[PDB]
């Protein structure tokens, strides 16, 4: 997250931090995700497509720092890794960028809801918030494009939704962004999500309840003029999420 504010997990209880075990023992941070139900976490397919082995992934819930064991955290492995069978990647855009991870602890159980570990609700059919709505994003991603390390403490920020037609303008993303994706950004282009934040939650308060409206997917640079962050529009995939869970 470029700009924004440092935060802690109690402020984002459904945020999942996903790592990957490398041959040798070293572990590096991969992407974020969100808790859908006690046994399921949803993220982005592009975060796993090149290393599809479910055994190498480690998932944490209730974790506040990149290299610290936050009191109350729970560690899990991936029982089933489901990727969208129609996923593809072009020069900038990613298609059907959505994935499902069934989690299980070493004892064989799913997550246990607590003050720092909670699920987020899915959106409903044909009911997404209007352009201009402020929503929040969270992640352990880069604070600047030139940084090679990720911040040690979790961060979050607020950006606003941009209409499909505004996002299809020539200086934005033209026909590269489709009706199955959502754009969001800062009018002053000072804050935004960035590499490292992929797969994380775009949460919008809609008609009262906080909803998982989007999944951090792609974007040209980070916090650049006329180049909004692009997100997978969860409402379109409800039928897919239902059949695969
Ligand atoms: N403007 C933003 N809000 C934004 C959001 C997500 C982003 C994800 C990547 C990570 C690297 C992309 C990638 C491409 C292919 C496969 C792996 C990773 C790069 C830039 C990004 C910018």
């Amino acid at each position: 997250i470029i700009g924004g504010e440092f935060t802690t997990i109690e402020n984002q209880p459904w945020f999942a931090a996903i790592y990957r075990r490398h041959r040798g023992g070293s572990v590096t941070y991969v992407c974020g995700g969100s808790l859908m139900s006690p046994c399921w976490v949803i993220s982005a397919t592009h975060c796993f497509i090149d290393y599809p082995k479910k055994e190498d992934y480690i998932v944490y819930l209730g974790r506040s720092r990149l290299n610290s064991n936050t009191q109350g955290e729970m560690k899990f492995e991936v029982e089933n890794l489901i990727l969208h069978k129609d996923y593809s990647a072009d020069t900038l855009a990613h298609h059907n960028d959505i994935a499902l991870l069934k989690i299980r602890s070493k004892e064989g159980r799913c997550a246990q809801p607590s003050r720092t570990i909670q699920t987020i609700c899915l959106p409903s059919m044909y009911n997404d918030p209007q352009f201009g709505t402020s929503c929040e994003i969270t992640g352990f991603g880069k604070e600047n494009s030139t940084d090679y390390l990720y911040p040690e403490q979790l961060k979050m920020t607020v950006v606003k939704l941009i209409s499909h037609r505004e996002c299809q303008q020539p200086h934005y993303y033209g026909s590269e962004v489709t009706t199955k994706m959502l754009c969001a950004a800062d009018p002053q282009w000072k804050t935004d999500s960035c590499q490292g934040d992929s797969g994380g939650p775009l949460v919008c308060s809609l008609q009262g309840r906080m909803t998982l409206t989007g999944i951090v997917s792609w974007g040209r640079g980070c916090a650049l003029k006329d180049k909004p962050g692009v997100y997978t529009r969860v409402s379109h995939f409800l039928p897919w999420i239902r059949s695969h869970t």
